[PDB]
């Protein structure tokens, strides 16, 4: 694990991360998709071999020796708020189990169920809180990747508030 486990946020493409493994915001069918998923597909295409997995789960596939954790968050256009909240929290708990199993000292993670899976709602706080609930008991350094300037500021403030 990391010597002093921390949370950090960076506004840049997760495909250029400087961590020991990456979490993909995957679709259940293991398709190239769009957004984070498409950037992960272009960078680590080999990691999409048998990567299909249900909503609320995570499946790791190696690209060489680099682990890609395919985490499937719910699409809030299909799920109710209550059921979608439960599956989002579960996808993050499965990410924590995988990061621990892998023995990595760091992980790059995006905010699950935001963007096209958000059902047109702002889910920054909801997704980030479920991320913290799952990752707080792990000792990996966590680096959150985002693309929006206002989101970078809000994530940074949320990290600092707890320290
Ligand atoms: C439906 O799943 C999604 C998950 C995350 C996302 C969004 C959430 C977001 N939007 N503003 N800051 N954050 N993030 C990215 O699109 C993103 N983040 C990191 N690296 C990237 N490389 C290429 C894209 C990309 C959308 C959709
Ligand atoms: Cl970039």
């Amino acid at each position: 694990g990391a010597m002093a486990p921390s949370y950090r946020v960076k506004r840049m493409d997760i495909a250029k991360n400087d961590e020991e493994c990456v979490v993909n915001a995957a679709n259940p069918r293991g398709l190239p998709g769009d957004g984070v998923c498409k950037a992960v597909y272009k960078k680590w295409p080999e990691s999409f071999k048998n990567s299909a997995t249900p909503v609320g789960t995570a499946k790791t596939v190696m690209c060489g020796t680099y682990p890609v954790i395919h985490a499937v968050g719910p699409n809030f256009s299909n799920y109710t708020e209550s059921e979608g909240d439960r599956e989002l929290a579960a996808a993050y708990r499965e990410v924590a189990k995988e990061v621990t199993r892998l023995g990595v000292n760091s992980v790059a993670i995006p905010l699950l169920s935001t963007g096209v899976y958000s059902g047109g709602k702002d889910r920054l706080t909801q997704s980030l809180n479920h991320l913290f609930t799952a990752m707080d008991s792990t000792d990996a350094d966590v680096v959150i990747y985002c693309r929006d300037k206002e989101w970078e500021k809000k994530i940074s403030e949320a990290i600092q508030m707890r320290t």
